[PDB]
């Protein structure tokens, strides 16, 4: 029943850390409510959007093809690969390892990717490239993860994330065929029930990418609309805090609940 911003603010008190929370239209790119929206907090497996965003920005310029298979050995498997570990005769496609990245958080499918691109610090410079000073990459996984406390590693703020994930998903920076593989991928979300899903009504639409640290963060970025369609994205990062997993999770629905309930 309470107010977003007071529900948002009420998570932080039980939790204690601190919650980053921006709401924006789609359309117009507004922003239509806030709390934190320039601090910094650590992005986690969000980032792992931006990474197939730059995979896809390769592939409208002729670099890179979605079909070209990887093949990769027993040596580059790092910890939460449920995917990429089962397919070491076979190996994967690029467009199945971005799939595998955002819909399963697969960490090896991330760290091929990046090995595409130079590494984290060229998937900085294509931020940089496309208008967001803020948002940084500096780790591989799992490392780039947990987390220690205000490092500004690995970080974004709510509405760098939030702008810069509306110009990857409308604008012309990807075309319209990458535009519409990048939401693809992240309406497939598998591993992200106990959030923002979890609150949805009946027809509504949800793109979206969850994000955690064995103690301490946990974050999402979504697109979401009634009908559906996607009119607004939201951002939630919460960080520094002792509480559990399930406390977390459910924080998270609840600010959820809220954002439906007075849409
Ligand atoms: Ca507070």
């Amino acid at each position: 029943h309470p107010e977003t911003l007071v529900k948002v603010k009420d998570a932080e008190d039980q939790l204690g850390g601190r919650v980053g929370y921006i709401e924006l239209d789609l359309a117009s790119g507004k922003i239509l409510e806030s709390f934190r929206p320039e601090e910094r907090f650590p992005m986690m497996s969000t980032f792992k959007v931006l990474l197939c965003g730059a995979v896809l920005s390769r592939v409208d310029a002729g670099q890179e093809q979605l079909g070209r298979r990887i093949h990769y050995s027993q040596n580059d498997l790092v910890e939460y690969s449920p995917v990429t570990e089962k397919h070491l005769t076979d190996g994967m496609t690029v467009g199945e390892l971005c799939s595998a990245a955002i819909t399963m958080s697969d960490n090896t499918a991330a760290n091929l990717l990046l090995t595409t691109i130079g590494g984290p610090k060229e998937l900085t410079a294509f931020l940089h490239n496309m208008g967001d000073h803020v948002t940084r990459l500096d780790r591989w996984e799992p490392e780039l993860n947990e987390a220690i406390p205000n490092d500004e590693r690995d970080t974004t703020t709510p509405v760098a994330m939030a702008t810069t994930l509306r110009k990857l998903l409308t604008g012309e920076l990807l075309t319209a065929a990458s535009r519409q593989q990048l939401i693809d991928w992240m309406e497939a979300d598998k591993v992200a029930g106990p959030l923002l899903r979890s609150a949805l009504p009946a027809g509504w639409f949800i793109a979206d990418k969850s994000g955690a640290s064995e103690r301490g963060s946990r974050g999402i970025i979504a697109a979401l609309g009634p009908d559906g369609k996607p009119s607004r994205i939201v951002v939630i990062y919460m960080t520094g805090s002792q509480a559990t997993m399930d406390e977390r999770n459910r924080q998270i629905a609840e600010i959820g609940a809220s954002l439906i309930k007075h849409w």
